[PDB]
């Protein structure tokens, strides 16, 4: 609790549940003094489990689906309303891909839902931004962020389209953060983050504990992190893909991944 | 001439004049003794041009919209009925932005034209891929390449959309080529190839800007037996440009501006 | 005033001057209440400017060649005693070539000076972590931080072995970085500077400014940056070459930079 | 046999063995219709192996310490006095560790052993091309290789100083490339090839591992006219392993591996 982001206004997408990476951004940045509007699609609110994080941070639930245009201007204009004018941060934590869902390979995709799958986990966050700028949502010198994976420059079997979603989503945040950037001094980044709980399950998860010499980064390290970024320490940095993952995105082989690996080669011999 | 291709069988997209780099791939690769199928769009071979090279690489200009899955199943079927089979390689060189066309900036783009961009620029790499392994297309130890440009990870003012464009092809390289890679040992790598914008490259590059010519000469190099175990690359053609943060040549052109000022 | 740093203890390596990068790291690492110990070498101190920073800072200025093992057991050991035990973090901002002051061009090294330059500018870092990590001198989830340069990876006319030298210290960064991550949870990045003064010079710092759609990051920036990576909320970021440069790194070419760069080659005629 | 280097001259250092990458490159760029120089420590030398490869290829092995100026500025007398004047091309296929070769950790290095480890392994590649520059011994448009390992950039337990040595080697192509490349259109590249580490590489990359055999046939593509634009690249040659986060085959392996836990 170092009030960092004392007197500062920022937008969550994607808090679904309690696990949920956006949810612990939105508890945790409160918790270090900041206003925040939190916002998801109507299915996703109406089961009521966002709610409750929407008492805990006192603030509101504005329903959105993060595709339309539309539904991020009533977004933004609800937004200002409820802090009276602009905001400073905005963190972008959506994703999903109904060629992933239906059980398509990635030799297979059908092409509307690959649509569905760039437009839901990247396009999305240009639409939040130019809907932002349109509207000047954002003060001189706020903080965009996007939630990503490696996959976006290194191939995960299965991972499938999301890969190609995540290298258009951190390319986005290049390419306008060079606009809002020269303009406002907005800053525009990715943060890279571990394999998080809700083929990102169970023996990729161990993997990648096993070769990060820290270990897996949590959906709490990484709100930890986001609160750097959305704080003025991190004010120069920007249009970086910020690898937050104890270490995974710089390692070869560790000595605990090999053990296991020898074993699954070796064991029965 | 070092017969480098010799036996081999190719499609190439994206020919449109003498100054393509996908036209002086198929007379390079004709010259290195491969055979050669041509595809554009209707439209294109209407215009007289393509039809010329079709004639120099004795060969026939098979027309395709490469955002349609059916016009691409109908491509693939002339193209292995044309060669008797299976083929070996595959030039993308498609990519187009009606954002840029109608000259919107990128904090105000039109998001039908942004799909088009995409499904032009990237996604028409991924449906060629897609239909090619469906009907078995491609020899075992294949090689398909698509151009790109460094945009692709390094923003240039004005280059929009087609920038995320090219972020996107170069992610399907990656993860077509392990799903084509892994079977049937086919190999996708993308050539991020060179570009007043042209100015500043080519001072800031040691050797210069490269050429279409000098593209031609290299995708012969990916489409060869001799790079059989490259995959999954973006391989810079731009005479070091991704490699320099400063030239001599790049910063006494800057100094002067300076002065100027 | 975030009282980051709370409770923790540090040594910082090349505060020469006011203008110098470790300097401002040094007075705005105890202003968000850290202990901090300097070092720099005879010559260095001798002159009387650091003793100045070590005023304000309270603490030492203890003397250290930090190519020299020796030195930095005994640098180490009155660093401990001051504190009475171990640290947690510290930051490596050393570099200089012989072959540059000499004018020398990168096709006539003198291969001496180039074992000067590396040992200077990168070995010492290596040198500075192993005599720690011997002596045990750093508390677990501690942070070790060097500055480096774009020219480790992208060639810079004029920089010469010194590219050599940034690209080699962020290698150790990674190399490190595994060792003591999988054992005390000990984190260590390189930070990536813009171009700061005291062929990094005028020119340099203007095409820089340009390209960069938030200017070039000042010292004082660079200052602010490195609190983040001393401070828990960083804990899972290890072995990565953090760019603190405005958007440089991700940039190819801004307007403002192309307007001058077309006078340059067009005004004339 | 495309005859790629037909007319070419070259010098080759780091051929030891029938199975070193430097070995084959020599003997596939003769098949390819390039002379070559061979040069190795007189140790080397002494040991019978590389005479047997010099006779193969029709040519001498001069004597030379790759760390020693004096010796490296003989053997560039003595190539020059061979071919009768310049050449075109070279191959940096060194490196050596004795914090390896003695079992140091990377947290117990002796610096006089890590020294010798960048001096053989990064530092030699600046020492010969910096002799080579003085003498002008290298054709306009000529073109330099060194081997390198991934290790550069992502860390192996254990591959311990040699990864930072690669680093460095890795950088000098860089800042030698620029310097060798905007006067004489010299190309300087490192290939980064593939090296149980050899069946979790062979199992992550779709393609397998690269052999040395694969290695040589794409290090003539760059010492060919058909890569002239390609300089101050790290070009990974290993199957797709640096483009991969998990393959199916490696999972597979590392699940296996977890249950037997």
């Amino acid at each position: 609790a170092y009030n960092l982001l004392k007197g500062k206004k920022g937008l969550i997408f994607g808090a679904l549940n309690e696990q949920s990476i956006a949810w612990k951004v939105a508890e945790r940045a409160v918790e270090e003094g900041a206003e925040i509007v939190l916002t998801n699609t109507a299915v996703s609110i109406r089961m009521g489990t966002i709610g409750r994080l929407a008492e805990k941070c006192n603030t509101i639930v504005v329903p959105a689906d993060a595709t339309s245009v539309e539904d991020l201007e009533n977004l933004i204009d609800k937004t200002m309303e409820h802090f009276g004018g602009k905001f400073d941060f905005m963190l972008h934590s959506i994703g999903m891909s109904p060629n992933v869902r239906k059980g398509r390979t990635y030799d297979d995709l059908d092409y509307d839902y690959l649509s569905k799958t760039l437009d839901i986990s990247a396009i999305s966050f240009h639409k939040a931004i130019q809907v932002a700028r349109k509207k000047d949502a954002i003060n001189d010198w706020g903080s965009i962020v996007a939630l990503s994976y490696i996959a976006a420059q290194r191939t995960l079997y299965g991972y499938n389209d999301m890969a190609d979603a995540k290298a258009l989503l951190e390319s986005i945040a290049r390419s306008f953060g060079y606009i809002y950037g020269r303009e406002k001094h907005v800053r525009i980044n990715t943060v890279s983050q571990s394999p998080t709980p809700t083929l990102g399950m169970g023996d990729l998860m161990n993997f990648a504990e096993n070769m990060s010499p820290l270990g897996n980064a949590s959906a709490n390290d990484c709100a930890d992190y986001v609160l750097t970024l959305f704080s003025d320490l991190t004010r120069k940095v920007t249009m970086q893909n910020l690898y937050h993952d104890g270490g995974f995105a710089s390692m070869g082989m560790s000595r605990r991944a090999m053990k296991t690996y020898e074993k699954g080669m070796r064991f029965e011999d």
